């Protein structure tokens, strides 16, 4: 693995560097809401919406494991299905997702690399479109999600307690992202959370993070 080469009051100056509002929040404020990984759970994306998801207690990640090819710069589908069987090896049951309004471009992390949103962060374009993902990470033994309703994220949760995530609450909705588990598959941390935040930009999101640490 990776590790974190950024602390947590960095990220937090960083954010606020970058026009958003970002403070510390221990864990044992949260001791309820906070879950152990669950290896039966798949890890999904950090969207914030209800989903046909029955495979709880994973990891999240912009895109599901997308996260995880964006960060390495793989963009072919063999690689993705490398990526796939990777993340099935180390724990956790891989995926991505699509919505009912959009179908596949339902994914806001996928449809933004695909459409070169990252371009001027130095970013390889995906080479495949958000079909043929889908169904290369399925016939590689991993879930398609199928998301549902609209974004309503409130806040943006960045846990760093490793072996820990929190799930979504369609009805008072917040992205999280798991920075624990960048480290885990060895990506560049700091270029991944910097990755999450545009995400969350982009997207129109609510640029509010509560960094979660032990």
């Amino acid at each position: 693995g990776s590790h974190m080469s950024i602390t947590p009051p960095q990220i937090v100056s960083a954010l606020r560097g970058r026009g958003w509002k970002a403070s510390i929040v221990k864990a044992s404020t949260m001791s309820s809401e906070l879950k152990r990984v669950d290896p039966q759970g798949i890890l999904k994306c950090v969207d914030g919406r209800g989903s046909d998801n029955t495979q709880f207690g994973g990891p999240k990640m912009p895109g599901g494991i997308y996260a995880i090819a964006h960060n390495r710069g793989v963009t072919t589908l063999e690689g993705l299905k490398d990526i796939t069987r990777e993340v099935a090896s180390k724990g956790h049951v891989p995926s991505v997702h699509g919505d009912h309004s959009s179908d596949m471009l339902g994914c806001g992390f996928f449809k933004l690399w695909l459409t070169g949103r990252f371009d001027d962060m130095g970013y390889p374009r995906p080479e495949f479109d958000a079909d043929q993902g889908a169904l290369a990470v399925r016939a590689a033994g991993g879930v398609i999600e199928m998301h549902h309703g609209s974004h309503e994220e409130k806040v943006v949760y960045i846990n760093l307690v490793s072996g820990m995530t929190l799930e979504p609450n369609e009805h008072d909705q917040r992205f999280i992202v798991d920075g624990w588990a960048a480290s885990k598959f060895g990506l560049d941390v700091v270029k991944f959370l910097v990755a999450a935040a545009a995400t969350v930009e982009m997207l129109g999101g609510p640029k509010k993070a509560k960094i979660v640490i032990p």
